[PDB]
């Protein structure tokens, strides 16, 4: 007794990817009895996760493109939110930099540990529920939706098939809409602009993508699965043994064993191309943000699937204005999305917008003291015509959401918080 | 056999308080064989701790006044000391809002788990000591001191005096200078500048700065203890036991027991009295700031201890153009200095500045997508002729730091980071 | 658009308190309406949370008794488990000595991070999931339900009424079926067989039971509610505001504000009677193990709520052979179900299970070396034929599991773990 | 103007390498200037990791041999030191089973996030040093040394040489005194004693003892590195680069590019004798344990290194008594110690012993209710006589310790534990 999580027969889930249009075009190559005898007799629910991933399906299908920002704590993701953004992005550089368990400042590099990820996303979704309990409380109606989707990075799994398998499922417990995986040496992983990256056999990255949706598959949600290649600047592999990435082995092998590789566009076009019957969503990494660049690697992927859709980072590690122009950079995205690119984002856009207001406002501080806080103060207090407002501090973080708690616990206690604040006399 | 670690002997500690000038004017209740009795065979050093509260207690007496701003990550802390900051404030309203350890977004009424604070002391020692080594392979010497002094909030510490040793405790390993502790009930804590708090007797106050005092001495660091009084504004209290108390007392008790007393500065200037043998710096809770005020508190404190410095909350609770006028807004600080408030901070600094600072880049993001990253990256670069170094954001993390640890490890690395980067290619 | 997770209706939870029996004389001061206003747009299914409740609910009615063990490990509850134990006993003494997130070994005194007892909650459901698992792809069928309900400590909520709150919404996110709440002051909270304890008002405590109830119903659970009460052993109260606490009021107060008050089974009957609207069962904590004292405090609180179900601690700071017979002690637990107590436990099992094995070990070890492991490993194969399983480690760890995992991702693994391991080869 | 942390000199730091006995045929391929580069300008004291590491190198030349069981809670080692062991192990494999930050049971192939075993050895050293501390205040001087060393596992790195860095600068942040490191690929850990181990070249493990070296200088402490080889068994290997790999190449590769290669004995020997300049302990994993194999490898090592010391796990993957006789296994150890294996160690005794006795008590509770506790509970009781303490769980946990620090703050409070308890009144 007791049906509560039972799982469903290998029969339902054949039919869901027999007909339903998410799973058009995807490849799993094992089976639905594969997936059941994995779940055990009970199957955790994920509600954020499959609600999170179900809003950024419908909106990569129903939107011109859908954009993000990177963001590493949760009221940054509620700024996001609040200023009309539809989905969050959480870099994987952002948490070696300054937002994983170490406690430690790193460069980006896979050296933080590997449940850093799957915290913030958790931390995002608490933080996107409070504002949605807040708003819910204050009848504040002007956002649609405050479970705004997460795009997560999985870097290069930490390991094997198993680590990849186990970060995914991580990752959808903390309630993530959609991961991505790039074909990188995890004991030798860079950012895709850092230099003297490995890349791994193509196969094997068919089997990281594998596991990632292995894993969304065992926890029952339809997960958006990003597959991300680093050919463009690598120019090492560790292997020759895939008939697919010998074209561009040079014969020429490094003190370590590694084997040099012909880089560029062309072992891009060729990886994607091998990993769109895995992937939902195909991204190259770039060293320059060029529309004709992207329109070469978008048209020859296209060739062979149409319907493919595209992820592109507009990357902050650009010097956006010594290599484009103004009326470029104006429609750089709007571009980019009618090639296909159906999700960009800026990976460090957090990372640069906390570090560059500290710094200008401690600055300030130091050589004017209250007169560089009052500048800030009063650009908050202009922002609120556009619907700023941590102004109002308090309300942000949630007190007369506990304040709700504490008189239904108690409708007569006598120590509620908001009842006699400055922030109820001077805002 | 080994011998690292040995206490120092009752004697030893005793010469100590007897001697040196920084236990001048401070009241121990216990004795120096106590101290011994609860160090067990080994004493752990904490040099972060030693050293950092060394250098408060320096600086407190050779500058006008220490001021610090509120930071909340790692990343914050680095840009305050890059601008020229020479303290760092650690918020527990901030901590409570978007960085503590059960991941959810709280008000400032003691619900985050009692490690959150101590964690984030430990991740800004943490980032500190990396901008500190990469300054050194860089050689920068432009900031004299990398390890700025931390002062922390220890709250009313989570429960009985147990619960405060506790906290001091793990707020020492992790390497904090000062810690400050309030007289409110821990059970029913409110920031500040809210609504119907409820004081705790002064003698249960004194046991928790004594307790502080316990663990700082049981750890063998001379950190700083402040101490914070709630009576300005707080209506209710738990007992009427203290007969310092009493003339505040009106003799009604509400539904759950607390007795109604009489706020202001009065009882302010009582507490602050009775916790001046107790304490390092004393702080009054104020709900506007007012120069005035702040004058008329501090002469009543040093007409009985001339010697007592005190420290001030610049709050963002607070609207300043709306008060006060550009000029004295100019001079609050250097006034209040001149007045013995020798440590200024602005607690909520961290959370405006990242807050304003997303909403406005997401907002412009949202309508012009990149032309608004553009403008914030122009700012970064404007800002590299004051010292903003994060524009480098690879450096920043230390690239340059881990790559000089590969190639201290494997001198002919075919792996390493910065060569070939797009930071190295493009800034 | 979504309407993954909406929450339902005031009209519908209205019409499952009226109808469902499983809320039969359950009261709630607040609403229906209440509820809905604290749940956002969104609430997350807790299946583990939901199931465990729903399954101790069903069995607390359908067995003679439920009895359990206090486990700090996810292997202990597992082994329990296996054994036939059919719920898991998550004390937070066992906590506070050897599984906190502080890492320090602690006294039973709320001093560990309040979010302790939901992470090892967490663990206990991993570890349970992961045999569950593993039984899965053995074909295992000789346990029924590895999923067991775990009944978790929530001592006396960590401060006021919003941390119990946040500790129930905790719990209910890691898995737990039921928690229990003590009327302790939690500042000065003692192990119930600790002396020094402080109780605090009945209607405070009603507040903690009422707080408790409202998270599982923001929740979406129907977790079971536990009071349990001190008033045996406590001489101390916080105030004698509550006109059900006056007549033991002695009269005289300590230094610390509060008042003596007449201990025994009589203020324990009065609370239990106050508790027993808000409770699914109610504990009373004693002294010694007594049947008699069992008794009266069973019809004394059964001639009041005569279907009341209580809750017994065989507790191991009890000595049973100073105080019981053999005989007495073989039927104790049967006594007292016919008694109406249908939840009991050993609290500190898994402690002293823990300490004895591994000193037990480590002493023959420090004289016999091997000789003292083979004899351990020996009862290990012998305790096989009582369906022991840990003996093949590899596998009991989940080994085999990962191998499907692996398998199922790239079937021609040449990098598979059971094959070729000692196990395979030697047991 | 402090000089708390004061980084030593080059020249200092080269003194001590070249006249300190410890460092006696220790090669480093970094120079003294190389280590202080990396320190910026202050140096944490990691006293327990300096003590720890003293105690450790100094017991290997004075006992006949150091032996220790693996340890997965504080309370197990506390229980080991009672016992009379002087060291502690600590054990990778229990850590992935049953107490690593994911929260999972994963079995040996380096799953969970890198940062576990660190805050295991954390968490054993706060355990220890409370049993030092209630020893001090007790007067009880049974036991020498409580702060036993550690020897901790660092599996395969979990990636490159920056992750091997990483991890054992936060062993050694957590007080670790020895770490050691195996040469399989990290990406395909196993257990030692479980099949498809793939080995790395054996200049790749070179670089690792190297990282592991290099993080204990800049730490400032001297750690024992011990080197550990899983040639005798592993078939494959990710390259033929090296020479000295080569003569066990077979030709022939996997699907996944992987070398066969020529397992046994032999290449032990050789990698053996590569890492031994690097390593300052020695580690076959073999198949079976086996004197006259132990003595091979020992004389082989010695041939060349005739100080080189040696460990030996004494596995609980083999089943004893189907290969070796009773007088065989008590001699077991002492003939190994006089072959030079001066650290020995039974890696998985914590989990056999957790999961026995947990299985034993529960089926017995199952069975016969508190009759199977109470035959635990006289166990105990006779077990006080070998020098048993935890059957007073109260002051096992520090109960009196906080005692002691509550009449610390305030000698006269009414609050405190151990007087009035049952541990006072029946133990
Ligand atoms: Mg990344
Ligand atoms: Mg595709
Ligand atoms: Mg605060
Ligand atoms: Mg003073
Ligand atoms: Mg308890
Ligand atoms: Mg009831
Ligand atoms: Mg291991
Ligand atoms: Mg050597």
């Amino acid at each position: 007794m007791s049906v509560v999580g039972t799982p469903k027969s290998a029969e339902q889930i054949q039919q869901e990817w027999d007909t339903n249009p998410r799973w058009k075009d995807v490849t799993r190559t094992y089976s639905a009895e594969d997936v059941v005898a994995l779940q055990g007799s009970v199957v955790e629910e994920h509600t954020l996760a499959r609600r999170g991933a179900e809003v950024l399906w419908e909106q990569l299908h129903d939107l011109e493109w859908v954009n993000a920002l990177g963001a590493l704590t949760g009221n940054m993701a509620v700024q996001q939110v609040r200023a009309g953004l539809k989905a969050i992005y959480l870099s994987g550089w952002q948490v070696a930099g300054d937002a994983n368990l170490s406690g430690h400042t790193y460069p980006d590099q896979s050296l933080y540990p590997a449940n850093s990820v799957p915290q913030v996303v958790r931390r995002i979704n608490n933080a996107l529920q409070r504002a949605d309990q807040i708003a819910k409380i204050e009848g504040d109606t002007s956002v649609e939706n405050w479970l705004a989707p997460i795009v997560a990075d999985g870097e290069a799994g930490f390991g094997g098939a198993l680590n990849v398998y186990e970060l995914q499922k991580a990752l959808i417990a903390a309630g993530v809409a959609g991961s991505h995986w790039e074909d990188q040496l995890a004991s030798e992983k860079k950012c895709g602009h850092l230099g003297g990256k490995v890349l791994i056999p193509t196969q094997q990255h068919i089997r990281t993508l594998t596991s990632a949706r292995l894993a969304a598959d065992v926890a029952d949600v339809p997960t958006v699965v990003i597959a991300r290649t680093d050919a463009e600047a690598a120019t090492l592999i560790t292997s020759d043994v895939d008939e697919r990435d010998q074209p561009f082995i040079t014969g020429e092998r490094t003190r370590e064993g590694f084997y040099r590789t012909k880089n560029g566009i062309e072992p891009c076009i060729a990886r994607a191309k091998a990993y769109a019957p895995f992937a939902d969503l195909i991204w190259m990494e770039t060293g320059t943000p060029d529309l004709e660049a992207a329109r070469q690697f978008s048209e020859a992927v296209k060739a062979e699937y149409p319907d493919q859709m595209l992820a592109y980072n507009c990357s902050p590690s650009f010097n956006w204005k010594k290599h484009l122009d103004d009326a470029t950079i104006a429609k750089f995205q709007k571009e980019l999305a009618a090639m296909g690119f159906k999700f960009q984002f800026i990976t460090l856009a957090g990372f640069h917008a906390l570090n560059y207001s500290m710094f200008d406002l401690a600055y300030g501080y130091a050589q004017n003291q209250m007169s560089a806080y009052v500048e800030l103060q009063e650009r908050e207090f202009a922002a609120e015509e556009r619907g700023y407002t941590a102004t109002k501090h308090q309300r942000e973080v949630g007190a007369g959401y506990f304040d709700r708690i504490a008189t239904t616990v108690d409708p007569n206690s006598s120590t509620t918080a908001l009842t006699g604040s400055t922030e109820e006399g001077q805002f």
